[PDB]
């Protein structure tokens, strides 16, 4: 009765939190077309969240275990809603839009408060759900909660896409005078409406926790016992080894997921939409289904702790074994003159021989920086039409065709990177299928992980363990994994882009072989380390 009510309230809170994070991610990304934002501002916006969450996660998890957990969760939800509403404050204060000073403080404070209020949700909520539920149903409840958490960001991104379709000043200025269209690239959307909706939903999600009981059928002592509790948690070998296992596995998973869309873009030549669509709307449902399936399997067969560890190890092994198969599914580099091939059509050229300037385009004073893709009738892609030796351009229908191009004749061409011919879409189909299966298999061992985490510690330290677990994920896996993955990937960049100010943008073209090698190898190595640690965990469990 009351347990189901708490489960529903926690699921709604998880949905609201994930919707807020997904909307933030979608809006920041989609605002790029009009407002050229420095890479520092987006980084600081994300990092204020991290500081706010990490500074209080441990204290809330520990000092809130014996307090009124539902009321602390409700207060955290209220703080999250207040921060989300504060994020949208600058809209009401800035002047009407017409087509970094004293205005981003609102955004930073709103994100800081949101990160602070996010902390009591997972540790205290999961501990409360586990304490008063039967041993069989705890896994199922945690599985449902984590499935909702995984699903949420899809709804957040959908809300972001819906809001970006509306004009920024809707309600403030009559839309009849507005003559601009979203296709016109001076358009900016109503980013504040989604933040207001997310804040309202987060505030409404805190209502049920005021009526939930403290338990189902002082601070000085906590301060004194904090250190012995930490020693007991780290004195437990199962907990420490599973913490290391999860840290390494999430180091692998965050790196794989973060740069998966870019890997698809560069390896298989797919468009920007084609990759984000198959990642957000295909792999995330697979992850959610894997989590739910793991929870259902744990509940139905009454799998014990040893069985949970065995399932974790098996899921990890059978996921990374399938991920190893992605090495075979690789397309070769597209024929690009001056970077991968020379203007004479020679097969791969070394580093020292990069001949962006050639004899055929010698009469052409071209700029090195711009990247406008085009390929001629010979099937060789060129950096831009200027370096192709083209003299005249004709606009036919929706396309532009360049004539009298000297380099290709060594003479017509089309704009954009024309497709890879030697069966690359066929390989892309198998890559997509194997990636979906790998994501499902790897996410299958998610709830057995939590069961292993909760069934091998003394109960009065469940909350203070879970928070540490979360603190372990963000400090060691959530934050670092994108950084060095991106660095090692960018070591394989052949041509860099630039922004309107001069700082280098995202790399426009990578070497397919080195990119695939690094991206798959790092993930597989981290997965192998995680598998070894899981084997150690299973052996220690069998010993005890
Ligand atoms: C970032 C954001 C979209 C853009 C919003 C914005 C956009 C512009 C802005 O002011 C302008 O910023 C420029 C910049 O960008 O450098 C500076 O050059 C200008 O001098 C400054 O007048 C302030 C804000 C505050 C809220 C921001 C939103 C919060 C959530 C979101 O998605």
């Amino acid at each position: 009765g009351e347990l189901k009510v708490f489960l529903c309230a926690l699921s709604f809170v998880y949905f609201a939190k994930a919707l807020a994070e997904g909307y933030l991610k979608s809006t920041i990304t989609q605002i790029e077309r009009r407002f050229d934002i420095p890479s520092s501002l987006v980084g600081v916006i994300d990092g204020s969240f991290e500081i706010g969450n990490l500074l209080v996660i441990t204290f809330v998890s520990y000092f809130g275990a014996k307090l009124h957990r539902p009321k602390i969760i409700g207060a955290g939800c209220v703080i999250m809603g207040v921060g989300t509403l504060l994020i949208a404050m600058p809209q009401f204060f800035m002047e009407q839009y017409k087509y970094s000073s004293s205005m981003w403080i609102y955004v930073f404070l709103g994100n800081l408060l949101r990160g602070i209020g996010e902390t009591p949700i997972q540790p205290l909520g999961i501990a409360y759900l586990d304490d008063f539920a039967s041993e069989d149903n705890a896994a199922f409840y945690i599985g449902c909660v984590q499935t909702v958490a995984i699903i949420g960001p899809i709804f957040g991104a959908l809300l972001g896409s819906l809001c970006a379709k509306l004009y920024v000043d809707i309600g403030f200025v009559n839309l009849d005078h507005i003559t601009i269209t979203p296709k016109d690239p001076q358009w900016v959307g109503a980013w504040w409406l989604g933040y207001l909706i997310a804040g309202i939903i987060s505030l409404l999600a805190a209502v049920p926790f005021w009526y939930l009981p403290k338990s189902l059928p002082k601070i000085m002592e906590m301060a004194r016992d904090f250190l012995p509790s930490l020693k007991n948690l780290f004195g437990n070998p199962v907990y420490f080894l599973y913490l290391c296992t999860s840290t390494v596995q999430f180091n692998s998973l965050f790196g794989m997921v973060t740069y998966k869309p870019k890997y698809i873009e560069q390896q298989y030549g797919q468009s920007s939409s084609r990759a984000n669509f198959v990642i957000g709307l295909i792999n995330i449902p697979a992850v959610a289904l894997g989590i739910f399936s793991g929870g259902i399997v744990m509940k139905k067969f009454r799998i014990s702790v040893c069985g949970a560890a065995k399932l974790y190890l098996g899921s990890s092994v059978f996921g990374y074994l399938l991920f190893l198969s992605l090495f075979a599914l690789g397309c070769e580099n597209s024929d690009v003159a001056g970077l991968t091939v020379s203007y004479q059509g020679t097969k791969p050229v070394s580093y020292h021989e990069r001949a962006l300037f050639s004899d055929c385009n010698s009469r052409c004073k071209c700029s090195e920086t711009k990247w406008e893709p085009m390929c001629g009738e010979n099937g060789i892609t060129y950096v831009s039409a200027c370096l192709a030796g083209c003299q005249t351009s004709n606009r036919s229908g929706k396309n532009i065709i360049f004539y009298n191009c000297t380099c290709v004749g060594i003479s017509s061409g089309i704009v954009g990177r024309c497709q890879k011919d030697n069966g690359c879409p066929q390989m892309f189909l198998y890559f997509l299928v194997i990636s979906v299966i790998t994501s499902y298999t790897l996410s299958l061992g998610g709830i057995p992980g939590y069961i292993l985490l909760l069934r091998c510690i003394k109960p009065q330290l469940k909350s203070f363990a879970l928070g540490i677990y979360t603190l372990a994920i963000r400090v060691l896996a959530g934050i670092p994994a994108p950084v060095y993955f991106g660095v090692l990937i960018d070591t394989s960049c052949l041509k860099w882009g630039f922004k309107r100010c001069g700082s280098r943008g995202s790399c426009r073209l990578y070497d397919s072989n080195v990119f695939r090698h690094i991206y798959l190898g790092l993930t597989v190595i981290l997965g192998t380390v995680s598998i070894l640690l899981s084997i150690a965990v299973l052996f220690i469990l069998k010993k005890n």
